[PDB]
């Protein structure tokens, strides 16, 4: 299996992601998105693209990306500080169940995987999530995929932020 | 007029704030919240307080505070990186109108004002906002209140983030 052959699941309407806030990552590829909270935001009233935004929040640092849909269930992210583009797909989504929400998303460079973000608001207890992670591990460079919350900073009275 | 005598307006249900996302600050007191976007977030499913969260996002930096209601329309914020407490009130709110949302919130130390955050998603065009700002300027230390967007960094394809 190669990264280009992973499932490209249908992307739920944006409100279903927003209603899942806040999410935390369970599995990631690089160190960048360890101990990270994901927040989805509807488009600004003054946005001329009317693109929603994904926020990756790690302590007091934040990366933001406006995004739009592209072909074959792609999400085309525009990183807000640089204008750099990223093309993402969803391996699966399972939003707004009786046990909350989960999904796994990935970024390829051809046959190899270069980033992975499995998110949930149920502490990784959706059986689909571990299952999907094990499949993503089988594509080239998937060996880097690892648990995202092994050594996170202590909290100071909040639950999704530190 | 002193800070303790400013109106303490009723705080709208949290969903009305979340539905107003994203907001930007129009007027602030210190430099800290210049060029800042505000995002409200519902409580995490795993939060034991079930407190919602306010996010103050300035470029790639973020401050987060879980908050709960207190007496006399207070909001009691817990800054998520330190556990430091802040007590806030709303001068007014005007959420989810045909011209969008605005509010002005403030933080006193006794008779003086020590922080001010007027937010909107309509670029400060609610007449109540400039009006409220002019009242807040009249309390001790209100002279520091100023326009929040005079010299913000250039954007790179997004609208509420840079
Ligand atoms: C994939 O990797 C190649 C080789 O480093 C690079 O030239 C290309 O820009 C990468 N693809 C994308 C979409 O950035
Ligand atoms: C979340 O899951 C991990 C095990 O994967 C565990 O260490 C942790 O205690 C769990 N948190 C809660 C609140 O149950
Ligand atoms: C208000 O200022 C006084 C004097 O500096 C200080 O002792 C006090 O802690 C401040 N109030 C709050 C609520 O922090
Ligand atoms: C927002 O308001 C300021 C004037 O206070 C103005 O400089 C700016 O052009 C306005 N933005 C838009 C998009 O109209």
């Amino acid at each position: 299996l190669t990264c280009d052959q992973l499932p490209k699941a249908a992307i739920n309407p944006i409100q279903e992601f927003i209603d899942s806030n806040p999410l935390e990552f369970e599995y990631v590829l690089t160190e960048t998105f360890e101990c990270t909270t994901r927040i989805y935001v509807q488009p600004a009233r003054w946005s001329t693209t009317k693109a929603p935004t994904a926020l990756d929040i790690k302590g007091t640092q934040i990366m933001a990306y406006d995004f739009v849909g592209g072909p074959e269930n792609s999400a085309h992210l525009n990183e807000c500080h640089t204008g750099d583009k990223q093309v993402w797909y969803f391996q699966y989504t399972n939003l707004l169940t009786d046990n909350g929400s989960s999904y796994c998303a990935y970024r390829c460079n051809g046959t190899e995987i270069i980033e992975y973000k499995c998110a949930s608001n149920n502490n990784g207890t959706d059986p689909l999530q571990h299952q999907a992670m094990e499949v993503a591990k089988t594509v080239p460079n998937g060996d880097k995929i690892h648990y995202a919350k092994s050594n996170c900073p202590e909290t100071h009275g909040c639950f999704a932020f530190y």
